[PDB]
């Protein structure tokens, strides 16, 4: 069926969580051994979210390999991006790594370093000028550059600096501030403006490495960014626009990471991020 239309028929017949349980027996089911050895204990912020073996980002270090993160490659859209865990007090160097080894010009943030009173993630980036950050396990320096806070994101730039080679980087951090702690967005105006400006810097681009993006698990919210990108591209590319059917879209990507979309009122939001925006790209 088209969208819009499936998307009302859905809303009438008040099937969300049927819809939603079904995509859940139909996902992909891939071993993470790595990601389950003792040894990455520490490395992982839930034990129910995990990197499949052969999707997962390898770290370019001998001694332990391992971080909560995995490609998605979209094949007919052509777009990569790289999903992970917000960092921990004990991965923020591994983080970093990643970013520098990918090649990866933007980090886009979903969440709040707080929410519900507690901790989502670390600190992980300079909040100061004059106070930046070095991570002396990869051996990585990293400078806040300038700040822009909007109403509903702020973006920054920043200077990543590899400390073995002297050789430095521009990195742009997306953040979109105003996810509510609890459900979803009411509209969707706000987050489809956010993934315009995410366009508009080249970060999603070919010319650079996968864009990294990032929630508390790194499924839901981060699911919901990537699954309206890669729909919203396939609908300028093709010669029939209704032809792009969500759920597969959807149960393509869950192929790359498990988990992608973890309620049933993310799915409804992600069908009213795709409807909403297939208006405006015209
Ligand atoms: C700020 C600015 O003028 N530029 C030039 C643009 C390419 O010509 C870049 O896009 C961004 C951006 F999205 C955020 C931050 C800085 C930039 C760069
Ligand atoms: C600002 C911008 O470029 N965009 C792209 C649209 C998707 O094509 C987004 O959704 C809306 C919208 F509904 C109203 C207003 C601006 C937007 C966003």
């Amino acid at each position: 069926m088209e969208m819009e239309k499936e998307f009302e028929q859905i809303d009438k017949s008040g099937s969300w969580a049927a819809i939603y349980q079904d995509i859940r027996h139909e996902a992909s089911d891939f071993p993470s051994r790595v990601a389950k050895l003792p040894k990455n204990k520490n490395r992982n912020r839930y034990r129910d979210v995990s990197p499949f073996d052969h999707s997962r980002i390898k770290l370019h270090q001998e001694d332990n390999d391992y971080i909560n993160a995995s490609l998605i490659k979209m094949e007919e859209a052509q777009r990569s991006y790289i999903l992970t865990q917000g960092p921990l007090p004990n991965t923020v160097g591994h983080f970093w790594e990643m970013v520098w080894e990918q090649k990866s010009r933007g980090v886009v943030m979903l969440n709040r370093v707080m929410e519900k009173g507690s901790l989502k993630c670390a600190q992980y980036w300079p909040q100061k000028e004059e106070k930046e950050m070095i991570f002396e396990d990869t051996n990585l320096k990293l400078t806040l550059i300038s700040e822009d806070i909007k109403s509903y994101y702020t973006v920054r730039q920043l200077e990543l600096e590899n400390l073995t080679t002297q050789e430095t980087r521009e990195i742009l951090h997306f953040h979109y501030t105003t996810w509510p702690d609890f459900g979803v967005p009411e509209s969707p105006a706000s987050f489809l403006n956010f993934l315009f400006k995410v366009r508009e810097s080249g970060s999603l681009s070919p010319e650079h490495g996968p864009v990294v993006v990032h929630c508390s698990a790194g499924i839901g919210r981060s699911g919901t960014f990537c699954l309206a990108d890669t729909c919203l591209l396939l609908m300028d590319k093709r010669k029939d626009p209704s032809s792009v059917d969500i759920k597969k879209v959807l149960l393509e990507m869950r192929k790359f990471r498990m988990g992608l979309i973890q309620t049933a009122d993310q799915l409804r939001f992600s069908y009213l991020a795709v409807i909403e925006g297939a208006k405006f790209i015209m």
